[PDB]
């Protein structure tokens, strides 16, 4: 920290592991003073430059309301680690990639966001009503006129979305029960054929837990010869754990695992079947068994979890039948050592996941793996997926920028694709994505293709429509986020969907990234303990108090 001659603000963070002789500077902060140049851009006294584990983020300027007018950043070179030593600014620069990303924004006088410019030059614009509520949204691209993403939005007295109209003419109505003003249903209609794509009714117990969800809309084209959708019913115990549930799944979904099925295609005459699942919990609230049954296909199995007899650490039983051994499958801080047999986990010094080995190879072979860089606040800044087949190595680089995913895919032999994904709004809140290509666009996909997501009660993405309101894809989940149902118009289009259960991104590890932790949907728990400590319960691996139907935790903290 600064010495007492100065306020005492934090200047750096350094760390070492037990086997290391010295520490590395993982974080460093450059603080603004009281000079005119700083005052002129509203930066006096601010931490303008933030050196962290991902790279360096720098403010360029602030509004007189304290919002960011402009900022920019650089990430660390794939082979470098933060060690922001000395006073050599150049040296620090040398640890970074030369690409600089910048974001600019316009705010109203109270700080509402009015516009935002991404690092490529695409610009968002938002409208607000007399109540200061958002009432519409527009997007211009570098080289394109503004499109209307949201044509209109009206809110309830409770400030909840009441009527949402999308640029693709799709209108969603929100039905609330005025006694509590709780959402009781979502109705999505396409005026060109006035087709209600969905009508999701939520039926509740006295607490407010959903005991039934029913889509009264006609089944979609992906359901061959099937027009009537199954009802999702739920049973909860006195502790409100989910004891049982019903729904539907791909007829050929099979065994729940970390694998993700190909989508059903209407052209293949794919169909869906019914299912019921039963959830067995121990007295510590750990899910120990999931009984799966679909008598129609005779898909019958039980997911079995071995729970520690010393701790609440628990693993899929295939990694050990012995509660005593379960503890050895975790490191000293509760981080999972191994995900599945064959896929280990490298946790970093911050408790963040550094790397998943996807395929272990030996000698001179390179492993298939996925690895991550996070900023000093724990948010993921960069995801790298590395495929190393002996005849096919490929790197998938995803840079996380404000409302922008920079998806760069290269083969060890060639650049194959450059896709910018512009996001509008928030995931889990009917976020719309735009797929823009600089290179490698598929011959069958639209450049600047719009993807409008329609989400369920907890933000899971269920439908995705194009600019004409046509269905691109459809997806559902087993209550803990397993994928139960998945369909698409075109497999090419299907390949670009990354946002699923809870509105979270699903990795190649099959895991969902939630802020601070990775969620494992085929086991129903977290891969690391909650950094918040006993914020809610003494079980640091429990997912949503065992009731995902009604509960949601966006941070996993």
């Amino acid at each position: 920290y600064e010495t007492s001659s100065l306020p005492g603000r934090l200047l750096s963070v350094a760390e070492q592991t037990p086997e290391e002789k010295t520490s590395r500077i993982t974080e460093r902060l450059i603080w603004a003073g009281n000079t005119e140049a700083e005052k002129d851009h509203n930066l006096a006294g601010q931490c303008v430059r933030h050196y962290d584990t991902a790279g360096v983020t720098r403010l360029e300027s602030l509004s007189l309301t304290g919002t960011v007018l402009s900022q920019s950043s650089q990430l660390l070179i794939d082979t470098q680690e933060a060690n922001w030593t000395g006073d050599n600014e150049t040296v620090w620069q040398n640890m970074l990639a030369d690409d600089i990303y910048t974001t600019l924004s316009t705010f109203d006088a109270t700080g509402a966001l009015l516009t935002q410019t991404d690092a490529k030059g695409n610009i968002q614009r938002l409208a607000y009503d007399v109540a200061g509520q958002l009432n519409g949204s527009w997007l211009t691209l570098k080289g394109q006129t503004e499109q209307v993403i949201i044509k209109s939005l009206t809110y309830s007295a409770a400030g909840q979305k009441l009527r949402e109209e999308h640029g693709n003419d799709v209108i969603t109505e929100y039905s609330y029960e005025p006694e509590t003003q709780r959402l009781i249903g979502i109705k999505t209609r396409r005026p060109s054929d006035t087709k209600v794509l969905q009508d999701l009714r939520y039926e509740y117990d006295p607490v407010g837990n959903v005991i039934s969800i029913r889509n009264d809309a006609e089944a979609t084209r992906f359901w061959h010869n099937q027009k009537v959708m199954p009802e999702n019913t739920y049973t909860y115990d006195s502790l409100y754990q989910l004891i049982s549930a019903t729904g539907r799944e791909m007829a050929n979904i099979g065994q729940q695992s970390h694998q993700f099925p190909s989508p059903a295609l209407p052209s293949d005459n794919n169909t869906y079947t019914n299912y019921t699942r039963t959830y067995t919990y121990d007295r510590g609230g750990n899910l120990t068994k999931i009984q799966h049954s679909s008598p129609a296909t005779q898909n019958n199995y039980t997911t079995n979890i071995t729970v520690s007899n010393r701790s609440n650490r628990a693993v899929l039983s295939t990694l050990t039948e012995d509660p005593a051994q379960v503890d050895a499958l975790f490191d000293a801080g509760g981080h999972q050592n191994t995900l599945i047999s064959g896929q280990n986990l490298n946790w970093n010094t911050r408790g963040e996941l550094q790397q998943v080995t996807l395929v272990k190879r030996d000698k001179g072979a390179n492993d298939d793996r996925e690895w991550y860089r996070y900023s000093g606040d724990g948010r993921r800044m960069l995801k790298i997926n590395e495929q190393q087949a002996s005849n096919n190595a490929q790197t998938q680089r995803v840079t996380y920028l404000p409302n922008l995913e920079l998806r760069l895919t290269q083969n060890s032999t060639a650049t194959t694709e450059d896709l910018q994904v512009i996001t509008v709004g928030e995931a889990g809140r009917a976020q719309v994505r735009v797929l823009h290509w600089e290179s490698g666009k598929p011959e069958d996909i639209d450049n600047n293709q719009l993807r409008y997501s329609y989400d369920n009660l907890i933000g899971s993405s269920q439908l995705e429509l194009d600019s004409e309101g046509q269905i691109i894809s459809e997806e559902e989940y087993y209550p803990y986020g397993g994928t139960a149902l998945w369909a698409a118009r075109n497999q090419t289009e299907a390949s670009y969907k990354t946002i699923r259960y809870s509105g979270k991104e699903r990795d190649a590890t099959g895991l969902y990234y939630y802020g601070y932790r990775y969620y494992q949907p085929w086991i129903g728990r977290w891969l690391s303990s909650d950094p918040a400590g006993t914020i809610d319960g003494l079980n640091l691996y429990r997912m949503v108090r065992n009731n995902p139907v009604t509960l949601l935790d966006p941070d996993g903290l």
